């Protein structure tokens, strides 16, 4: 058992093709996601000819160990795969047909800035490394790729699995590797963050706004500080389910700049109520009666500023 | 070691069924549980067959590498599952009756859209692919589909276990798979959510309402927000234990709804207290008064309404 | 290798015994326990028998797959026990001493009725399956059966560890199946609930009560729905250390009717409010009066019912 | 491959060492550390020696299935450690030296009593069984006790690594059992206790004390719960991390006391107040007086008295 | 098999190099980070040192058991390292060229001081054991260190991967030990902090100040306790992310310190209070005038100075 050799001087096409059965625990904040697939290896051995007539069968089976079979590899997992060999054929001219079930833990980056209306394109990469007495190269057989009907992945839409058929050829520590981009292409669904999340800040901040046609300094400091803890909590429970990112999300910066909101409502009530002990209520009046007005629209007009930057 | 051939050219027919021993971990942000069973196959190898008299024995037993044994595998499983073969028999006829006890990890999805009062199908789907010289088929030993008295899954009840008799035939690239559909039906018991979720949530609410009898801006003030916060509370514990759904779920509909129920309590708390300040008392006394009849009864129709769109 | 048969035509008795070595992580909300334990089996095979004189030894050694070994399991088990065998001794005539060393997780039901003063009976069911030649059946030997001084169990005191001496048989998929009960008594250390919770518990309803010696409306309004809240914060602490029951628990009950108390607590401070607006404070003062002894009273008197109830 | 025989009638002396390469995962609340260490074992075996002059070689070579080697367990172990042997030497007098690499996950009982100013001694037990044969004892070569200088373990200091020379001998179901027991002391960096729980707790408690210093019933009222719900919180953050124990912990205590203290100035804040609105502020006026001074120094006398007791 | 012997009398050098694949999982609190890399190898053995010419290949391939190894290890892993063998090669004169692809988890302590604007070294130990017939002894061939493009290690930047060259050798236990470095040096991307929890942190405090605009004792109260609290749960958010050191961090220090901020303000608070109710508003002006600039002003240079002795 050692590589098979060049009619010519050739490379070794090794045919694969994955076939996605199971799709689950899409970790945001870890940036991971498991599988569990058929992965099909084919490729030409001669030496592994022989006559149906002089041995009974169309098709011989074959014991892992019995012949040589190339070693791929998934680049982006956090351990070697879980495989079960299937099945191994060879028709009598010696195409070899790899038939394995695998299952794995694939890493795999996001890219958060329109979270919760994003989208991602997941990869598995299969590789392969040249041996000595040959260089070995990977090809997609389209035929072969594919995922079934009921693969689900929790709060994702999958759009689709396919692969980049022309493999990335480089060399690592002297020797030739074979690089395939398998894609699966999903989107997150965000109707749940709706009402779990940016509604209910929406109402608390609305809340806060009803101090604007309050002339109890007491009772605007409660409502103001009060709403503003509860975004807190917001934040932070945002916060918890994704990863900490070099660049500002969408929820991110919704979330942060509503902290300004509250910052400066904090203000237009201590500015009101210092003004009317002082005894000038019409001042104070009247930044009110403002404020009531300016707040909304200067929140919404911020707001389609943002959703213009990121979207 | 490879298929037993036709008589005729028949398909290889593999009797099936799983005996639960243990269920536990439904949980339901995974959508998986784990399992305990027997699996049992059997299925004719003419190769093995023998002389009932001459022999002197009933029966005869293997040990699994010494003769073929069809490849069973899982669908909606996280690894493969961890198997002991109990036992091979092969009577005379040449019948082998194989018998494994397993545990695995079951990917399975759950409709949410009733919760708590839902109730939820499970499956475990046994699958094989053929061969190349014959094709491999599953059936349903009814004899041998059960689960044992003490089976219990905490929090939920046991309906029923049974097979869904005839298999799915399809072509899984280019061989014949042949796949059945175990189901495990079971019913959530949602006792404990009525104490520990449902009431005290409501006692909050109802709280809430009693600012309707207080003409005190800064006593109301402080009943209607504080009341939003533990609101906001139970929130943030339910949606912890369910998974995001692409679809309103029965108590997340409530909870949401009870915002809007703060939101407006809030409003008149706010809308009393201007009409007050702005010497009209009356204005303000009639639309608290009619807001301790208004807000008990559109909650009351608010929840009638939701229950027949949900159940 | 295959079973001993019989002399006669009676069944092959294999004598066990369980020594825990350790005992650990009794997860509440799982229902599982894990243990790590001797585990010895004992049966004659006279196949094995020899001259002690023509072999100068007492006894005879051998290597797992040298001999029959009967395939014991354990029937409430995560995953198959993880076993090392120790050592296997063969006496003249026959008689085999088997020892392993083994670990394992075991599911084992809770009754959470009475917790957190409540006792629990963990079982390990020991079980073997028939084989075709003959009926194997499980025995005690006592000798055989026990635990070492230093096993602790967190949080948990341990009773005593002891087996049911009488299988109980029964067929299962047309074999006979032999079952014993081993039973480790153990009663939950309720000492730290004290200070972590109940006392907390009612330091916070009774700092509550207060408002019964307050004419401030205000006051009182922060008073009880202050408390409330930190009532809510031990709530959802308790319920996330215990499983989800279809019963309720003794401190859930202790637990559900405090927020009984607090809605009530907060009637009264509503009314009394109310009556001094309404100018008539000599009603409200007594019913507030009259809440001083009610308040306490009614709760022992509630309390003493419960624990009756409960105990 | 079995036990070498006494030139007398001797028992035979494994000698033993571990030798500590990694500490990590001290885990308060499962009571359990994880440990990579050299073992070390040395026995004579007869069977094995050799000539130094005419075999040329001083040293020779095994792998671990060639010679008899002694089954060393850990008794305070969850599984079987991990272990690769590292290498097996002979010298010309059968004198065998073995060394293995090992990971292990140990329990080991912490005593809490005086957290977080506690220190712990860890324990790794070593044993081994006899067998038929022979009876196997074990001991110390100091020469090969020890652990590497960057052996840290977070929040913890180490103190020593020593075995107790003197194996424990004991009949365990009819076979004698050797023990010997490393000892770990370590002790506890208490440092970041002091500015992440401990000086804040005490903040709010003295927040708490500023009540005597105002005639505001209802500020007061704010300023006492609102402390006491802080309060509630370190105790809650402080009691996730530790595990139950069946006796009062030195911070439990601290924490438990501090109740008493909000309990107490709540009575006050109520009685002060009461007074007042019964038109009598001298009496009222007198007890807060008092009050300033009698917390403080009531709490600084309990204190020195609990230290004392713990300490 | 075993060591191939020297020429000489030299130590037998082995070549290392490794080069990562994948980084994943710093986890602060564990001081661990996972890693997914080639380990190359190469040594002289001259016992399998070939005439080109007679044999016609100028490459050898082997099979891992089949030619002597040099066992290399991990010094700061938590187990055994997972490895496949990816390729042996032997050239003419002996030369190996050994090559696998492995993961495992590393321990490696992080200096947290300047948290969440610091720097780290992480180290990946090789370390190998001489046997007894030769000294073997590491090198780095430079050639072979490196990281593919793509290797991202969320929330940090990659500086660089190199190995210190020269080895530190020395005796454990009787043998020579030799070691190397290998340091990956990545920086902190430092950016979410900053809205995630230092301006939200800010932004509290600075409400707290409002106080000094307000002459409300009950209002104030409420100001500078409700922020407290919000401090409180950044404070608990940010200690659960790291672990507890004996030193303080640079955030550690600024949350402490901020506590002094919210304790010396509620003094002000109460003070100021206090001598208005004793008819003396012009002092309690004059100081809360002082408070509205000390307050930012020392704010701002305690901050200085803190930058100052931590960077
Ligand atoms: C107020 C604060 C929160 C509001 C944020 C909602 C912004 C959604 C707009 C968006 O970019 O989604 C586009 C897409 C996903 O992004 P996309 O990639 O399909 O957008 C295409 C980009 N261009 C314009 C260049 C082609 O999502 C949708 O299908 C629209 C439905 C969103 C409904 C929003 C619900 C908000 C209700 C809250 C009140
Ligand atoms: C609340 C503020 C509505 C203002 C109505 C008004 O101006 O009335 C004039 C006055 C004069 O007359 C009325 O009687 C109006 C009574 C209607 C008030 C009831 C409001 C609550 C409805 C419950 C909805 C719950 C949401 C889910
Ligand atoms: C508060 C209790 C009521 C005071 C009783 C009274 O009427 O006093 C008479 C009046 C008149 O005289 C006094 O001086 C009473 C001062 C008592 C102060 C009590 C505070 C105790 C602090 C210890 C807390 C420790 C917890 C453990
Ligand atoms: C402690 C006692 C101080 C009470 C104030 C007073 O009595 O004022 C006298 C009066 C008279 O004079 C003043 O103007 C004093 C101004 C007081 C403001 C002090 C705030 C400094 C913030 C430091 C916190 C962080 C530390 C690191
Ligand atoms: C940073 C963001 C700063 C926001 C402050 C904006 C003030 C807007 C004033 C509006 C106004 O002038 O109208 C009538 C104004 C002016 O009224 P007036 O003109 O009739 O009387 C003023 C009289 N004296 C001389 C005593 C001031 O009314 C007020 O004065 C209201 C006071 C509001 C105070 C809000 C203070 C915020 C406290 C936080 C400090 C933040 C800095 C921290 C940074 C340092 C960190 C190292
Ligand atoms: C004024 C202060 C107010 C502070 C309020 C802060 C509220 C704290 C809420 C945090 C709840 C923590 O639990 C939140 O929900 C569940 C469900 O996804 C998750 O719990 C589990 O842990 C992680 C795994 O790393 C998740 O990825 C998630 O899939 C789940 O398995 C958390 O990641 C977190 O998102
Ligand atoms: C003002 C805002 C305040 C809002 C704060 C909301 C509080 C949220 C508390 C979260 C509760 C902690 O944990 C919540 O409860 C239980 C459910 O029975 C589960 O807690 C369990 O703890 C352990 C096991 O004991 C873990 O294995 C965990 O994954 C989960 O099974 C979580 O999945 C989560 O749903
Ligand atoms: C309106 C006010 C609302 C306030 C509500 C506040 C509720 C706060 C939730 C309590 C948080 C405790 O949640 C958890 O309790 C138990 C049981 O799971 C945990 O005990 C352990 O926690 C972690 C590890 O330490 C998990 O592995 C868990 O399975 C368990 O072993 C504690 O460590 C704590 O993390
Ligand atoms: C109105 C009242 C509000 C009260 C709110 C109380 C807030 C309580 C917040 C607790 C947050 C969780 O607290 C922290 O979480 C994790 C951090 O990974 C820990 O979970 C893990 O537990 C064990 C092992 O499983 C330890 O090894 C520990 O170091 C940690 O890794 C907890 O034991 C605790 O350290
Ligand atoms: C995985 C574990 C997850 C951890 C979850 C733990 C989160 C705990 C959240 C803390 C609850 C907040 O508790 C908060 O205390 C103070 C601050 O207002 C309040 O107590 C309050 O006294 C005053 C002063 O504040 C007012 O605000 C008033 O509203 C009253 O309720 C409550 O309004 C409440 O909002
Ligand atoms: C007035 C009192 C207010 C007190 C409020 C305190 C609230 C504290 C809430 C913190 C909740 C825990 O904080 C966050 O939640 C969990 C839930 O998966 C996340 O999940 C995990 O936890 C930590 C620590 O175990 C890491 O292992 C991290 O890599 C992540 O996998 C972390 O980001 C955690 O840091």
């Amino acid at each position: 058992v050692s590589p098979p050799p060049p009619i010519a001087d050739e490379p070794l096409t090794v045919n694969t093709g994955i076939y996605l059965i199971e799709c689950y625990s899409l970790d945001d904040k870890a940036e991971t996601f498991k599988v569990n697939a058929f992965l099909s290896l084919s490729w030409k051995d001669r030496r592994l000819a022989f006559d149906p007539v002089r041995s009974g069968v169309r098709v011989k089976t074959y014991e892992p160990e019995a012949i040589w079979i190339p070693e791929i590899r998934f680049v982006n997992v956090e351990n070697a795969r879980d495989a079960d060999v299937v099945d191994i054929s060879v028709s009598p001219d010696g195409t070899v047909q790899y038939l394995e079930r695998f299952s794995a833990r694939v890493l795999s980056p996001l890219d958060f800035r329109r979270y919760p209306f994003d989208s991602q394109t997941l990869h598995i990469y299969l590789i392969v490394r040249s041996v000595d007495t040959r260089n070995i190269v990977l090809a997609v057989d389209l035929e072969k790729v594919g995922k079934n009907d009921d693969v689900f992945l929790t709060g994702w839409d999958i759009e689709s699995f396919t692969a980049v058929v022309k493999p990335a050829n480089f060399a690592l520590e002297d020797r030739l590797e074979s690089k395939l981009d398998y894609q699966l292409r999903i989107s997150r669904q965000y109707f749940s963050y709706i009402p779990n999340i940016i509604l209910p800040m929406l109402f608390i901040l609305f809340i806060s706004w009803t101090a604007f046609w309050s002339t109890s300094y007491e009772a605007n400091v409660t409502l103001v500080v009060s709403t503003l803890i509860a975004h807190i909590a917001f934040n932070i429970l945002v916060e918890t389910n994704l990863p900490k990112t070099p660049y500002m999300t969408y929820t991110g910066a919704i979330i942060f700049m509503i902290y300004l909101f509250y910052f400066v409502a904090v203000i237009e009530v201590t500015v009101q109520h210092y003004l009317k002990v002082e005894s000038q209520p019409a001042r104070a009046a009247s930044i009110t009666r403002a404020s009531r007005i300016a707040f909304p629209v200067v929140f919404l007009l911020a707001n389609i500023i943002l959703a213009f930057l990121f979207f």
